[PDB]
């Protein structure tokens, strides 16, 4: 549908520049398609695409707050949880969920695989798609616990250390294992903060580099915290792309699913990790990591290759975002200032019927007796709406988990579970 291309890459598009910033021309070649053929304006198209936003956006408000996992408290808390995720964002989904990967058994090589998609945002407002295929295999001889299916939830957020010279990447992960319902030696390994050490030597075209890297995970929190330095120089491909190939074992596996922990019962021996990744339109990394313990450290020794690379295309030409683009409502919200007076209002009400939501679960949840709190539903609905406002902005400008961390922790205590 020609009309749906345009808003849904004019949507990408003011993710990136912002709506006043996108030009016509621009919006038209990233589109491939003119223009007024089918809006009347640009002002009329922004309306639209507002429009179809919020109306994809109040839809997946609506089957979480109304129809979601758990009771009421649970579906307002998951509301504040989808949005931590700073990485592999894209569409009309972009800010509000995080990336989730598909984990099943391979008794073949008594190891898991997994394949899913990774979406890196291109300068232009395109996006380029790295598609992952991921097999595990124990490293030791000792039995390994092989896992019913499952999905790892990544949250992921790339900075930079304001002292470093180097080339380098700070990456922050909070990594969840769920999708069952209703442990090992190696699972005790964890129950406390571990040194990280992760070591790559690639070659992408012929291009050589090495990264190395170190952190510490806390699995109890399913939290990872590394700082990666390119140590030949500049690295030769976006640090994005690297993300995924820089520890599972690092996930918080929930009490009722320690029996489907493959990464922590093959420790302290170890796993190997082997990915093919094929960049769409463009060539391929392939990696072999061995994760293993040396010593009380975790160690993540990486080689990787690349082949078939456009040497002026997304990767080697370096036209890839570093950071997440954030939600287009927060985006956005931002921008009113310059907005017509149409667009104005598209937001009002877009974020109206976001705090209307909001207040139905919260009084729904009273009435039903899943959660109490001071105040009244639609006051206490714009209260949430705010903090999550502000917390997702903040998390924007820090590049950090810790302001929705915050955000989070407050709504749990004033949005409360009932007494019993």
């Amino acid at each position: 549908d020609t009309r749906e291309h345009l808003l849904a890459t004019g949507e990408q598009l003011s993710l990136q520049r912002g709506f006043t910033g996108m030009g016509l021309s621009e919006l038209l070649k990233t589109a491939e398609v003119s223009f007024y053929h089918y809006f009347r304006s640009k002002e009329a198209f922004g309306v639209a695409m507002l429009e179809r936003h919020y109306a994809a956006y109040h839809q997946r408000l609506t089957e979480l707050l109304q129809s979601g996992e758990g009771n009421y408290r649970d579906r307002i808390l998951a509301y504040y949880q989808q949005t931590l995720n700073q990485f592999s964002q894209h569409g009309t989904s972009a800010g509000y969920n995080s990336d989730n990967v598909y984990i099943m058994a391979d008794k073949q090589k008594n190891g898991i695989k997994a394949n899913f998609k990774i979406r890196h945002n291109v300068e232009d407002g395109s996006v380029q798609l790295a598609d992952h295929y991921q097999q595990n295999t124990p490293i030791g001889d000792g039995p390994v616990l092989l896992p019913d299916n499952h999905y790892l939830s990544f949250q992921s957020v790339l900075s930079k250390d304001p002292n470093e010279k180097r080339d380098h990447m700070v990456l922050l992960e909070f990594v969840t294992a769920a999708g069952i319902t209703l442990g090992s030696k190696g699972e005790e390994l964890f129950t406390g903060v571990v040194p990280i050490l992760v070591e790559l030597d690639g070659d992408v075209n012929g291009h050589k580099f090495s990264v190395s890297g170190e952190g510490e995970g806390d699995a109890t929190y399913g939290k990872l915290t590394l700082k990666l330095i390119c140590t030949t120089g500049k690295l030769p491909v976006p640090w994005p792309t690297l993300v995924t190939t820089l520890l599972k074992c690092f996930a918080r596996y929930p009490d009722h699913m320690k029996q489907h922990d493959f990464f922590k019962s093959a420790m302290p021996e170890g796993y190997v990790q082997e990915r093919t990744i094929f960049f769409k339109d463009d060539g391929n990394y392939k990696t072999r990591a061995e994760v293993k313990f040396e010593g009380d450290t975790l160690v993540n020794r990486i080689e990787l290759k690349g082949i078939g690379f456009k040497e002026d295309g997304n990767i080697l030409g370096h036209k890839l975002e570093y950071n997440g683009t954030g939600s287009l409502t927060v985006k956005l919200s931002a921008e009113v200032s310059d907005l017509s007076e149409d667009m104005r209002s598209a937001m009002d009400k877009g974020a109206r019927g976001v705090i209307a939501l909001l207040s139905q679960a919260l009084e729904n949840g009273r009435e039903n007796h899943s959660l109490t709190f001071s105040g009244e539903p639609l006051q206490q609905a714009q209260v949430l709406y705010a903090l999550w406002l502000g917390a997702n902005l903040q998390a924007k400008i820090s590049r950090s988990f810790e302001p929705l961390e915050n955000a989070l922790a407050h709504v749990k205590n004033i949005i409360a579970t009932p007494a019993v």
